[PDB]
């Protein structure tokens, strides 16, 4: 069995999807934002706008198959990233708020541009998925990407303990 998008159809490996929440009341899709002294928007964050599908995210399995297997690792990159970013792939860097989800200004190695994994959420007509962060075990997926709203309203994506993200993947019109 593989990952299913928010309409029942199999998630197409490499395709573009909007990562929206289970409950639309929780917010909108995932986009970018300029936090810190970033020269541009390099912080992956959720949209405060309940009607915003957000940026279409590209999901690329670790397998070169047509579909993405259930426990497969996946790279997640913005279809239309910001100019300043070297590559369009989400990545995980350390920070005070813990591991944070950000875009990089210089190229990224495979071991960094391939650290996420989707996990099904049991009882739901529609397939919902939590987002895991897998790290270097000299791989271990046992960290859940969640939200952390910073003092400026930014609902950043950062590994958290409570309230992990629960997403539905809606195919984005190419
Ligand atoms: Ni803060």
């Amino acid at each position: 069995d593989d990952l299913v998008d928010a309409e029942g159809n199999l998630v197409e490996n490499g395709g573009t999807y909007y990562l929206l929440p289970h409950i639309w009341a929780h917010g909108g899709g995932i986009e970018t934002a300029k936090t810190g002294n970033e020269p541009c928007p390099l912080t992956v964050v959720r949209s405060p706008n309940e009607v915003s599908k957000g940026e279409p995210i590209r999901i690329s399995s670790q397998f070169l198959s047509l579909f993405i297997p259930r426990g497969s690792l996946v790279a997640l990159g913005f279809a239309n990233p910001p100019s300043c970013a070297a590559s369009p792939w989400f990545t995980v860097v350390d920070s005070p708020q813990g591991p944070a989800v950000k875009l990089s200004q210089q190229k990224l190695p495979e071991k960094d541009a391939l650290v996420f994994k989707f996990e099904k959420v049991s009882h739901s007509n529609i397939h919902v998925y939590k987002l895991l962060y897998c790290q270097h075990d000299e791989v271990k997926c046992d960290q859940y990407i969640g939200i952390h709203r910073d003092r400026n309203g930014n609902r950043r994506l950062v590994v958290t303990e409570e309230n992990p993200l629960e997403l539905v993947l809606l195919k984005a019109k190419s």
